[PDB]
């Protein structure tokens, strides 16, 4: 799902 | 993991 | 940690 | 209000 | 209001 | 204030 | 002009 | 779509 590895992303940047 | 489910618990809100 | 402790913060209260 | 703390925890990370 | 003035400040930040 | 604008009608879908 | 264009497209398709 | 740019370019600004 796209929207599901965009958010991982963000958490990822986030931490 | 946490942090993405909340990400995603927003989104969904949004939508 | 700040940011995303806010963002779990903001995903519990709105469930 | 944990909406506008997220608006400015957010906002601090913003580069 | 606190919320108005988060906002203003995201978007300050953004831009 | 357009981003304000759409910040602040983004906020309002979290609400 | 990035997110600020991406933020105002995604509240102009879902306010 | 739109929601899913939106975080990716939230997540690209995210310092
Ligand atoms: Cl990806
Ligand atoms: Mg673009």
């Amino acid at each position: 799902d796209e929207l599901e590895r965009a958010i991982r992303e963000l958490a990822a940047r986030i931490k």
